[PDB]
């Protein structure tokens, strides 16, 4: 209101905003960073779930990041970039309940198709406002309006004792809802089309997305949904209610605090540091890819388990894209399974594996265990120190991941949804971690969001060629249900997954290429053998 | 009279028959008697050496076949035929033959010993396909096979009884290879030098041989044809041959051990025969109702506990599977498996055929088998799951035993070597989808092929003369290898580390590792635990 462009001057349902003009490789984007969603969720609103921001008067600085929902903070490898990388980079606060908006310089005149980017990070970390999800170059290249929003984690987000009324569980989903919604309502002021909403997420953030498609009041505030590394089945992504309030108890008598109501009270006191002092402290095993607070069945959020609403529910009217990297497990191991690190080549023994399943499949009796382990073990060289350390990362990537996303591809695609599938395979240039673990989990999402076009990155030309191919696909897909492009049929197509054929593409330098079956022989182990055996 | 056709044994003179053979003649000795005719109040009993006899006994034709069941099933189709008894049935049935080289060998020669196969109830030394013919002519070896009772007459036991002490029919083989110590260098024979080599019961006889110790002082070396005492078939407790033993005398009308022995005794043999099959506890294939028995005697424990803990230093042993194990069982009680069509059959046919082919197992063990045979790329497609039905049966009861079998004896000192035997014969009369079938190996040792008038392809003819030097060869020195031929390549001992076998086949030896080995590790170490707490 003076000298402000006044391309960046928007208003939304709250009030009036001021974004920033950033700078992206092939020219300018719109950026409004920080836009608060839901009233801080702090004090007596700690576990509760989150009511809409109330409107604020003049105009709000949306110029940059806001804060970081509290969390535990990574030190297992201290100042290494390729743990630094996820580790929040804005002050910690309970006061975290903020979105950010990229769109096109000048916005564009006419409904633009909406991507909302969900973080993933085993519920329990990260932020909208990392590096890896800046949405400049999806916004500049491919003309996306792109939301990504904070939602609570840990025990802020998921604490949960069943049944009460200051701790429901599944806060940290309504979060997420509650930003959804947001876009339904104030999106138009920003160009984008609220009839053309795809929802895409990573690892818990993925699972995120999954339980959105598995709510009803979630399901008319989107229409595609693309799960990378990630699914609400499986065994990390929930818990059960007697299992979250168990958990949620022991969390309590570990900070201080001996019915529902004066429990959540005496938690309410507790500083924020103090919870995430002693999360990690309630888990039931010794395990990796195990989370202590996350969504809960409670009935509400999740009508039923995960399993049983895929396993019967209908997807008519439903496009969905799915897939893994090639290397789902390696990067958990070096977090608590004896004889992995980054610093070495972790060959490992055959007793060092048999201990590492029992961490990697910490719900396993002591029968499952062998199971697995007889299945992952090469019997031509049945102590091969090589082998067995990618055997270990397999059993921990096939269990958490690629079989959960297996089983979900499948089901949605026989209960009538059009399922697209990939495998990631492309092992950045730039990658710290070292090469025993191959393309790990998250490093895909580097080139969805197309880093690689930042010059500055020294990636190299068959990666920035590589980034514009697979953004193409996303927002291909986003735009109209398909990753094919309307009108490029040299390049070779990519088919749906179906039950009879199961046909995936692996994305790497090279063109597509069509592959048959996830895994189906392993994941006819842990999907329909391994079951029938815990329960016995 | 031919000087070379007179020969005297410990029990007398014995007059044998120049037979022709392709290359030249050979001196067969036929129905040779080792034991006292098993008769009347000896059946069910252990055999008693035979008495002297006088003047000179002929010995120019094979002798009556041990009594047993005769398969109905496809009735004059070769395929079965070839299998069934060529001689009249008797249990007047304990004789013995003997091929050698005409003129009889000039210095001590190198013995095979063969012991036919057929579930423990069925099989015969003078079936053609045993002829000792081209294996005497050929590589000049003395070939020497017997008869020992089967059925009801070899292994229906009472454990603990002094009427039915069971293995009896084992005995009747051991008796035989006691016979060849004794009497053997009377035919050119080197009693020093001795070879076992059977088939599918033949071979787990063979390899019960290997596990009790009055038997180790009879032979030197082994050759196990898709067969292995270990295994779900080979062997039954105690208990379970006595539960059969008392329901097949109910069955018949009988009635103490004593009392109930003396009345089986009383029956005609085909009455035993009659209702031999309907004492098997579940409906199954590839199970025999009465097989050799842990009686603490004979066996001191279970085959799998005595390969795992026995001492096998000194001995070498040749073992080996055909290419579809399974094939044949199937059409023996599978629903939708016949020799006419190709037996291409559903899913739920599948599930029903794995109760049958592996009847002990629980449906969580049965869910198990399933899910790892099914290809998950094809769950549904028949082809896959007919080939699969097959590969269960082959896997379960033979080639995983096989495995197990020469992993314990590789890794407690035997000196081992493993085969995969992939040809198809061309004469062969079972339908294309069976494969190459358990049993058809045999022809091919024995070297029909070089009978010009069976029809066999040149090339078969040059397959069959290298087996049968493998096999000589592993007779003579305990090493398939020829140590004239020159790397072609050389055929390496099994070993626990390297697992290497080799390929019998029209082309020359290709060594591969591994014998099944991810589906055995599923058989072998996984599936005893499954069931090892239901
Ligand atoms: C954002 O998420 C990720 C990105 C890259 C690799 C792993 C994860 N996933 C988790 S949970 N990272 C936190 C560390 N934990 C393994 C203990
Ligand atoms: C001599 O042995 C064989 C030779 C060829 C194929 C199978 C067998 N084995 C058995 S047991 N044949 C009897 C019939 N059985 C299917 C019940």
């Amino acid at each position: 209101e003076g000298r402000e462009d006044p391309q960046l001057l928007v208003r939304v349902r709250g009030g009036q905003l001021r974004g920033i003009r950033l700078k992206a490789p092939g020219g300018p984007v719109s950026a409004f960073l920080g836009i608060p969603f839901a009233e801080p969720p702090v004090g007596s609103r700690r576990f509760m779930p989150p009511e809409p921001k109330r409107p604020w008067s003049g105009v709000l600085d949306a110029t940059t990041f806001q804060n970081v929902c509290y969390q535990y903070v990574d030190t297992l490898y201290p100042g290494f970039e390729g743990t630094e990388m996820w580790n929040p980079n804005r002050e910690l606060s309970e006061d975290c309940l903020y979105l950010n908006v990229w769109t096109p310089y000048p916005r564009p005149a006419s409904p633009t198709p909406v991507l909302i980017w969900i973080y993933g990070g085993g519920f329990y970390s990260g932020a909208a406002s990392l590096d890896v999800y800046d949405g400049r170059f999806l916004a500049q290249v491919e003309g996306a309006v792109l939301v990504s929003m904070n939602y609570r984690v840990g025990t802020f987000g998921f604490l949960a004792l069943p049944g009460s009324r200051e701790a429901p569980g599944n806060v940290g989903l309504l979060d997420q809802r509650l930003a959804l919604q947001w876009v339904q309502e104030n999106i138009a002021a920003f160009g984008g089309d609220p009839m053309s909403v795809t929802l895409f997420g990573e690892s818990a953030g993925a699972a995120s997305v999954g339980m959105h498609i598995l709510s009803l009041p979630s399901r008319s505030l989107f229409h595609r949904a693309v799960l990378q590394s990630g699914t609400p089945n499986g065994p990390w992504a929930t818990v059960s209610a007697g299992e979250a309030r168990r958990r949620a108890t022991l969390l309590a008598r570990l900070v201080g605090c001996p019915n529902d109501t004066e429990l959540i009270a005496c938690l309410r006191t507790r500083p924020a540091q103090d919870l995430v002092d002693h999360e990690w402290h309630v888990l039931p095993q010794e395990s990796i890819f195990r989370f202590s607070f996350v969504p809960v069945v409670d009935g509400d959020f999740l009508s039923d388990t995960p399993e049983a609403l895929i396993n019967t529910g209908d997807f008519q009217d439903l496009q969905v894209l799915v897939g893994v990297v090639k290397d789902e497990g390696s990067y958990f191991l070096v977090y608590g399974v004896p004889g992995f690190s980054k610093d070495n080549e972790s060959l490992i023994s055959r007793a060092q594996f048999l201990a590492g399943v029992r961490i990697g499949v910490p719900q396993a009796s002591d029968l499952a265990a062998e199971a697995v382990v007889l299945h992952y073990t090469d019997w031509l060289h049945p102590e091969d120190p090589t082998h067995l350390r990618d055997a270990m990362s397999a059993v921990v990537g096939d269990h958490n991941v690629v079989c959960p996303v297996a089983q979900l591809a499948g089901r949605l695609a026989a209960q009538g949804a059009r399922v697209y599938a990939y495998i990631f395979e492309h092992r950045a240039s730039t990658l710290t971690w070292p090469l025993w673990m191959g393309v790990p989990h998250g490093y895909e999402i580097e080139f969805i969001f197309g880093l690689p076009l930042d010059p500055s990155l020294n990636y190299t030309t068959e990666e920035r060629i590589f980034a514009q191919r697979l953004m193409k696909y996303w927002t291909n897909f986003a735009r109209t249900g398909d990753p094919n492009d309307p009108r490029d049929s040299k390049s070779p197509q990519w088919p749906p997954y179906t039950t009879a054929a199961q046909q995936y593409v692996s994305l790497n330098l090279k063109p597509l290429e069509v592959r048959r079956g996830l895994r189906a022989q392993t994941c006819a182990f842990w999907n329909r053998f391994l079951p029938k055996l815990l329960s016995a």
